[PDB]
């Protein structure tokens, strides 16, 4: 048997409440035991930084200026799902502007 | 009084504990990625831990001090809610440096 890895835009559940997006593509998660992704919530408060996810449902306002590094293999994660390409992109896009990058 | 807003480009203390000294022993700081009105109005920011251990990871930038060299680790940028947590200044990365980080967040991501 082997662990679900998660790969660039799945949408995941972890340990130590809310889902978070993958930012960070499956090579580098499988790799360092680590992924880049961002928390999504239930509340939107029209915040600049938040991006609409059409899963509706309990998590559909990923937060992508809370960035976060986590160890997603230490903290079982599994996968909910996939966001759209265009959310993915979205939630780049922002992050984008925010580092400069 | 008011206090120390974290400023892109700038390294920090996070939760700096004045009984582990400067050596903060048992910590590490990090190099804020994100803008100055970001991090000021929303108490949050982007940064990127720092080692000063060199352990040869692809995602490492080196960070040229005078005293001593370290890493600042770009695959691990975190959100921070630095007024929270009571960051200090330690220094200033050189552009070049965070323009490193950048480059090195931007293949992970990648923006």
């Amino acid at each position: 048997v082997s662990r679900y890895v998660p790969d660039m835009g799945d949408l995941i559940w972890v340990d130590f409440h809310r889902p978070a997006v993958v930012l960070s593509p499956f090579m580098y998660n499988n790799k360092t035991g680590m992924c880049l992704c961002v928390p999504c919530t239930t509340q939107s408060k029209g915040y600049p930084f938040e991006v609409v996810l059409s899963g509706q449902e309990r998590d559909g306002v990923a937060l992508a200026d809370q960035v976060k590094s986590i160890a997603w293999r230490a903290r079982g994660a599994t996968k909910k799902g996939t966001v759209a390409p265009e959310e993915l992109q979205l939630i780049k896009a922002k992050i984008n502007v925010l580092i400069g990058l």
